[PDB]
């Protein structure tokens, strides 16, 4: 059952925002070095698969490089039921988009606290306002949190008013999408990127955004700007069924 978390989150009273009921988003990965060390996030989509960014991998192009944390809320001190799993594979997009998927050595083992997110249909399109949902274990900038998944609930901007000059100034592609309050405070940052920007969608969240680039973080009329899934499905199917 994707996309629907056995502790059901919370909404608040990563830069602003707040912790996250813990577990509230098990398709939350942590994509680590082979040191340990915590750099970038992940969505699990599949038990053997996971979704991030590919500027995540520029350092390496060896999957031996990488490990992923699936079922935390603590960056440093990791629970004990936290699973630890290798990467066999990196599948950079082929378009040079900022998304690649992480075949893992073993499947991830679904628990409450670990649970794959749900795939948008192809070319679905987020609508202007909805209220989505970004978290990670990023920087904070100053705002409580450090160490702890933490969330922030994001209204979506449309494409046309995000490359308007007030805002990005046509930076972001039909293959992205836009983010963020306008007065800045709550936004996702260094740390975050490929994670998931999630909505949700009758009864369950759906990925439709990865975790990408911004002028900043929570800066006023600087909204992120996040891969969008939707363009990607057709792609992801493809690589997950023939691998
Ligand atoms: N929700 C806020 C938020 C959440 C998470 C993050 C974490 N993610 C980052 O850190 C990214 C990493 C990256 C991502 C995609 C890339 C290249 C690098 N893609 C190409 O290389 C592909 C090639 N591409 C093609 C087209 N491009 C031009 C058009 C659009 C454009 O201008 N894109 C852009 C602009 C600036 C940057 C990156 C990309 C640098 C830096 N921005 S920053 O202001 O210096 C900064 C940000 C945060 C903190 C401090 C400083 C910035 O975000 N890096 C240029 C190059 C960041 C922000």
């Amino acid at each position: 059952d994707c996309g629907k978390p056995q502790v059901e989150p919370k909404k608040c009273p990563v830069v602003g925002g707040c912790v996250a009921h813990p577990h509230s988003w098990p398709w939350q990965v942590s994509l680590r070095t082979r040191f340990g060390m915590h750099f970038c996030g992940g969505t699990l989509i599949s038990p053997e698969w996971v979704l991030t960014a590919a500027h995540c991998l520029e350092k390496s192009p060896r999957p031996s490089s990488y490990k992923v944390i699936l079922g935390a809320h603590q960056e440093v001190n990791l629970e004990p039921h936290v699973q630890e799993i290798e990467v066999s594979r990196l599948f950079l997009e082929p378009t040079r988009k900022d998304i690649a998927l992480l075949k893992l050595s073993s499947p991830a083992v679904i628990t409450d606290k670990v649970i794959p997110a749900c795939l948008p249909s192809p070319n679905y399109v987020v609508a202007d306002r909805t209220e989505c949902f970004i978290t990670g274990w990023g920087e904070t900038q100053g705002t409580f949190g450090a160490g702890l998944l933490k969330e922030a609930q994001l209204p979506v901007i449309e494409n046309k008013v995000c490359n308007r000059y007030e805002f990005l100034n046509g930076r972001v592609q039909s293959t992205e999408l836009c983010a963020g309050h306008l007065a800045g405070g709550t936004d996702s940052c260094q740390g975050d990127a490929g994670g998931p920007l999630v909505c949700f969608e009758k009864d369950k969240y759906i990925l439709q955004g990865v975790t990408s680039w911004g002028l900043g973080c929570a800066r006023p009329n600087k909204p992120g700007v996040y891969v969008r899934v939707s363009r990607f499905v057709t792609w992801i199917e493809g690589v997950m069924r023939n691998n």
